[PDB]
């Protein structure tokens, strides 16, 4: 397909950038792009939207200093714009750097921490972290062997308390014997990050996961790695603290026996539905290959999802998407980040619903 832009923003020839998170300023019309750079810490390059030339204008990298805990490896960046307070949250994992006194005791030890940076400046500059572990995942912390946030961006309903949900999942210690098993979850925050409930688990062995929101009343669809042929799905009435039963989409393919993290957006209808989501991720049927874009103009159906349209041939693999207003030939406009040629770089691409679908123009 066409596309406005296509540039590689991170690149390493020895795989030192994974992990791209994206995330999309609606005021400034900028890009934050985010990424771990192998102790492990979150790197960051900010993006304005050029208008003129309809192209976005990457400025230097820089680390994300302040996300980072003493003696730990910072990982999966999962940042999320507040709307009602213009606050940026960048929500992360940190792990020890070596192994700890506890974890020679106890090898499935729990020593995984969840935290946080914020921004009242667009980005530029972050808050000291906070480490929400103890707050958002409680008691339960210790039934776990490790836990992660996203990869990627994160949700805000659009809700009276448009509140904050964060996709998660975790490994669960429920064998003796048997490895843990991952399942996926989400973090639900009503009043922007002050207080956090931790949602019940999906279906087991269910990994990174990404949330967004539609109409069909409003519904939290949460949209899942999977050790399967097919990612796992499933849509929660209450914010995503209890989903219903998974389901598996046979339509969009997951390459076993490991899987993809993948990526979904809602944006609004460009046409009875409300919105209609966005998904990327590799379309090979068994390798990381391939990365294309899927439309579900009537969501969180299983059976609406397109065909996939190819964004990028050859080697990909996780990605992040953001939705960037509307595009120059009138259509929405969106951005993505993806890792490709063999984990040697992450790409920028931006392209619009026309560009990607014409089908639908
Ligand atoms: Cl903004």
């Amino acid at each position: 397909l066409p596309v406005l832009q296509k540039e590689s923003v991170f690149q390493s020839g020895a795989h030192a950038y994974r992990i791209p998170a994206l995330l999309y300023l609606p005021g400034q019309q900028s890009l934050l792009a985010f990424a771990e750079q192998r102790a492990e810490l979150i790197v960051l390059r900010r993006g304005d939207y050029d208008a003129p030339t309809h192209q976005v204008q990457w400025q230097a990298q820089e680390v994300v200093a302040q996300a980072r805990l003493d003696g730990h490896r910072s990982m999966n960046p999962c940042p999320l714009y507040d709307a009602q307070t213009g606050t940026l949250f960048l929500f992360f994992i940190a792990i020890p750097g070596q192994v700890t006194e506890q974890q020679q005791l106890q090898t499935r030890a729990n020593v995984t921490r969840l935290c946080q940076v914020t921004s009242t400046d667009h980005g530029r500059t972050w808050s000291s972290p906070r480490d929400l572990t103890d707050a958002a995942i409680g008691p339960a912390y210790r039934e776990w062997s490790t836990f992660a946030v996203g990869p990627g961006h994160c949700l805000q309903l659009n809700d009276r308390a448009r509140s904050l949900v964060v996709p998660a999942y975790a490994y669960r210690k429920l064998h003796p014997i048997q490895r843990p098993i991952p399942s996926a979850f989400c973090f639900l925050s009503h009043d922007h990050g002050r207080t956090w409930a931790r949602g019940h688990f999906v279906a087991q062995d269910t990994l990174e996961c990404q949330v967004a929101e539609v109409e069909t009343q409003r519904v939290v669809t949460l949209n899942a790695r999977s050790h399967l042929r097919a990612r796992v799905q499933a849509q929660s009435t209450n914010d995503g603290l209890d989903f219903q039963e998974s389901q598996l989409v046979k339509k969009l393919v997951e390459p076993p026996p490991q899987g993809c993290q993948g990526s979904v957006i809602s944006f609004p209808s460009p046409r009875s539905p409300a919105q209609w989501l966005l998904y990327t991720h590799p379309t090979h049927s068994w390798q990381r290959a391939d990365l294309g874009a899927y439309l579900n103009p009537r969501p969180p159906a299983p059976e609406a999802w397109s065909e996939p349209v190819l964004l990028a041939k050859g080697s990909c693999a996780y990605s992040d998407l953001q939705s960037m207003g509307t595009g120059p030939d009138g259509s929405p406009l969106f951005g993505c980040l993806y890792e490709a040629n063999d984990y040697e770089e992450i790409v920028f691409l931006m392209f619009t619903l026309k560009q990607a679908f014409p089908a639908e123009y």
